[PDB]
């Protein structure tokens, strides 16, 4: 056995979990009967620890953002404990330990992104996101586990009216997670917010790919940032989940911080739709251009490239018993994308009716259904979520797109 | 003069209620802090470890900090600015509190953890958080039960709550032949419901009187009018949670399912999910049938002489709409909602703009349209179609 015993805080100094710079060392723990991990600080670090626990807290909490404790004091040592978490989203990503957890990639990349977004609702800049602070809790009463953003060292409050910092106040961030702004040669724009979009972005590509990163391995990483010599080869061109995840991930590692989407916007992408959504969304759209002009900008735009997202004729690439249910409608074009979108909406909306064999190859409705669509016609939604911007406007497609509030 | 025990401090002078509960500091927040003698140091440590479990979740109070010293205990949770209470005797939606309340209550039950005394005093209302928002959490632990795994009743317990006003039958008469269940909080929550949506009625009558009236079944929901749809929707769901029969109460997910809660974008697309899954339905369908049951005063005889002049003169080009059928109500609904855009100025002018004022121009005129068609369409509720609808 070894215990220390510091005010409420005990630990086992022999279960370490970690260290940092300047001598820290965390360790597995318990605080008010609750499993913790201990931080111990030692007085050089006394003034940054006491600023990071001010901003954890002075802030306003969320599910996930880490929840910090307890701080303790000896005439050596600070100790901070927060709550103990199952892995880093590193170990999680680096051990392929999807088996052991069940974590969702995309659940977890939802809630990363929503904690991010809580702390820029703050004012507050993270700057160090990166899978190592990226933290995996234990399994809750029912079995859940989430993400949680940790490690608040380089983090940020920026002044009320003020959208920017200087990118000289403190160390850049982590080698490889920088965004190209923060240490390109020239100083064009100060770095904002998206900085930690940036770090996102390929935060994102590194759980989807299974632990690629868009900059490539670690030796070059940080250059080829600068340079904006990225790859996101592992994502399939002709497979619906990942053209949506490519179309997201390019714009939130874009070399310009001012193209790069809000938390909050990257929250609203197609990315994070279910299923259901998804098959809404497609019959929004196509009643919205049921009655709109062929050479109108709505259908125009459309149909412009859409002859490779139909795959030149749609009707080639759907299941022979679909093939012969749509012969009885002949006013479907196989090279439009409005027809293909009709289909799908006039068959969802008529399912009940299908002859049974016409029914067992779409599958039910909504999930299998809509995936029997994207599967076949990888850029369908991709395609039309950017065609139907010129919509985002209208009440009825405002749950699809993001709006910025002033 | 301020007291330091250990994390905790305070200032004596400084109480918010009564044991006593003072304003005080922990870690440079500012806490509620209860001081316990001991007499009640066992209550305290049971209440404390298992809200440990609970607190978590957004509507549970957040536990933060024990003391002990020689003579006390002390314990610590965020200062809120008012009790529910205060809040309705003296800037929320009482809906969204309610939701909240429910949610917290969920949460408990969901972790096999029964309150037994719930009521306006116990349920905490947030300081404004940095967005200027403020929530419901449930407080007050001191007779939460947690129920072991696979277990559903308890016993009733003289002076178990203490205060009178709030408690379901079954927690005190012993002429009811099963023990209390999960189902003592609904029985709680739904003259909680009353009581903010009233603004200080109880539907068991004033405080003298009140436990008396339930123990008899004598209650009264005058507050809510029986022809406005936003009190008979209410209502309906109100007389199941207070009901006398604790089996008929529906669980805490089963209330947060209820239309009582339904934005009015949800209420129209429930409308629209319904037309659409009856329109190829047989007239003499077990679905047509008890949806048309009772039908005829739902839509006032006739719904085609209650609705606008510009809308009747719209509608009589589809001359086969029975204007005695709610199906064929609902039918023209769908149908001015799904072809909106394509209608003319003038009636598009007095259905108003779509979801919100679309769907009130029908559910001010028609009150019970919901509330009947969410009862009929319940042989439905089993279907993939209308589980944004019912819990199952
Ligand atoms: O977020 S902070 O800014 C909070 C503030 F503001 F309050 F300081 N700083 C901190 C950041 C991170 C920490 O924790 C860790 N560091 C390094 C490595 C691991 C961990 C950690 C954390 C939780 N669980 C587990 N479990 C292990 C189990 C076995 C498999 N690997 C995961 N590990 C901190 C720990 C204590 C105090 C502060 C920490
Ligand atoms: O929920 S419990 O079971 C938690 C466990 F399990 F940990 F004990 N017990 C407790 C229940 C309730 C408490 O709080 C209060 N009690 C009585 C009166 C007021 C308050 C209170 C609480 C917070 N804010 C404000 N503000 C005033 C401002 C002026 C206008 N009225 C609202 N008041 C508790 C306080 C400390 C400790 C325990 C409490």
């Amino acid at each position: 056995t070894s215990v220390v015993i510091v005010g409420k805080i005990s630990f086992c100094p022999k279960d370490v979990l970690g260290h940092g710079a300047e001598g820290t060392i965390v360790y597995r723990g318990m605080f008010d009967n609750r499993d913790v991990a201990v931080k111990r600080i030692l007085p050089e670090c006394f003034s940054f620890a006491d600023r990071e626990v001010q901003l954890l807290r002075e802030s306003d909490e969320h599910p996930n953002v880490i929840r910090y404790f307890c701080t303790e004091k000896d005439r050596q040592f600070q100790y901070i404990a927060i709550e103990l978490c199952a892995a880093t989203l590193q170990e999680y990503v680096e051990q392929k330990d999807f088996a052991h957890l069940g974590l969702e990639p995309i659940t977890l990349l939802q809630q990363t992104t929503s904690g991010l977004a809580h702390l820029h609702s703050l004012n507050i800049v993270h700057r160090d996101l990166k899978p190592h602070n990226i933290l995996i809790s234990m399994p809750n009463a029912h079995g859940k586990i989430k993400a949680m953003i940790s490690d608040f060292g380089l983090c940020k409050k920026l002044a009320v009216g003020r959208h920017s910092f200087s990118r000289r106040s403190g160390v850049p961030g982590t080698e490889g997670w920088i965004a190209p702004e923060m240490l390109s040669e020239d100083c064009k724009e100060n770095p904002t917010y998206t900085v930690d979009i940036f770090s996102a972005g390929c935060v994102f590509y590194y759980v989807i790919s299974e632990g690629s990163h868009p900059f490539g391995k670690s030796l070059q990483r940080q250059a080829n940032i600068l340079l904006g010599a990225c790859s996101l080869d592992c994502l399939h061109p002709e497979k619906h989940e990942d053209v949506i995840a490519r179309e997201l991930i390019e714009k939130m590692i874009a070399m310009d911080p001012q193209k790069r989407p809000s938390a909050k916007h990257v929250l609203k992408h197609p990315f994070f739709w279910s299923l259901e959504k998804q098959l809404q969304f497609f019959q929004d759209v196509s009643d919205r251009i049921e009655k709109e002009s062929l050479d109108g900008p709505i259908v125009k735009q459309l149909e412009r490239g859409g002859r490779a997202v139909v795959k030149m004729d749609w009707r080639e690439n759907i299941t022979v018993p679909l093939q012969t249910d749509l012969r009885k409608f002949r006013t479907y074009k196989g090279g439009s994308v409005r027809d293909l979108l009709r289909a799908m909406r006039n068959k969802k909306h008529h399912y009940r009716e299908l002859p049974a064999e016409v029914r067992e190859t779409l599958g039910s409705l909504p999930d299998d259904f809509v995936c029997y669509f994207t599967s076949r016609f990888p850029h369908l939604l991709a395609h039309t979520y950017r065609a139907m911007e010129l919509c985002s406007h209208e009440r009825l497609f405002q749950p699809y797109y993001f709006h910025e509030p002033p």
